[PDB]
DNA sequence: GGCTTCATCCTG
DNA sequence: CAGGAGAAGCC
């Protein structure tokens, strides 16, 4: 679950409980139990995302921070229901008709307003690819900036200090769209390629966010090793890059 | 900045 | 059951 999936999840959390008084609040972690009585009768005002960090803002200026890493998942249920699962329940936010449940996540903390800028992840993350105010022109400037122009794309496109919300499938899909492998730096691209990359860094995550739940998003190379590339027909390969799986086409990525 | 450790779930 | 599937820890 990368930035598009976490924003889709947050949209669902809002549809379920934004604005509604909380009738029960439960946390598994001992250090969070103190907030349960404090939040009953308060409500979620908005569910903000910054990449894969999810920020559940409450009406008393507290914010729950949660990050699913590789395994956390939210579920929306009718109040009082809890489908059998063997996942460990970590958070429950309950209203009169809907409840939201966070399973399995281990990075969960309660933030004061000041911490929204000083928390170690929140302080480090870059601009979010799903932020509609972020433009291809600003992304181009960021690629060519002294800070990032000498960074290899293999790790750059996983680094949330560069652009928040990119993960491994988006890395693989964006590099294939622009015909590049991971072993390039922005300083070495021509202007056409830099512009293509800046656009793809925003447009592919936005297209996944808009249509993966639903022209619709599809993987061109992720998990398609052994299949022919739909652009050039070469057989897609699986290898490792940056200590993560990597999918690419040897016929049209260079 | 790139490699190894944490963390939970699911597979082969 | 050991190893695969996002970032926080050690230089
Ligand atoms: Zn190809």
């Amino acid at each position: 679950p990368e930035g598009p999936e976490i924003r889709r999840a947050a949209d669902n959390l809002e549809a379920a409980i934004k604005g509604k008084p909380l009738t029960d609040v439960w946390f598994a972690f001992p250090q969070l139990k103190t907030y349960q009585s404090q939040l009953i009768g308060q409500h979620v005002t908005h569910v903000e995302t910054r990449g894969k960090a999810l920020l559940t803002h409450f009406s008393n200026d507290l914010t729950l921070y949660s990050h699913n890493q590789l395994y956390g998942v939210w579920r929306v249920v009718d109040t009082g229901e809890e489908p059998q699962t063997t996942r460990v329940l970590r958070v429950k936010l309950q209203t009169a008709d809907k409840t939201i449940l966070l399973y399995s996540a281990s990075d969960i903390e309660m933030l004061r307003p000041e911490q929204l800028t000083t928390h170690p992840f929140l302080q480090r993350v870059g601009p979010d690819v799903l932020d509609p105010n972020l433009t291809p022109e600003v992304v181009k400037e960021r690629l060519l900036s002294p800070r990032f122009r000498n960074r290899q794309f293999a790790g750059l496109l996983l680094d949330q200090a560069f652009l928040a919300g990119l993960g491994n499938y988006l890395r693989v899909e964006i590099l294939w769209q622009v015909g590049l492998t991971g072993n390039h730096k922005a300083k070495d691209l021509n202007a056409a390629q830099l512009d293509a990359l800046a656009h793809a860094l925003l447009e592919i995550p936005r297209f996944s966010y808009a249509t993966r739940g639903q022209a619709l998003f599809r993987f061109k190379v992720f998990h398609r090793d052994g299949e022919p590339c739909e652009r050039c027909g070469s057989i897609i390969e699986k290898t490792t890059l940056s200590s993560r799986p990597f999918y690419w086409c040897p016929g049209c990525q260079h």
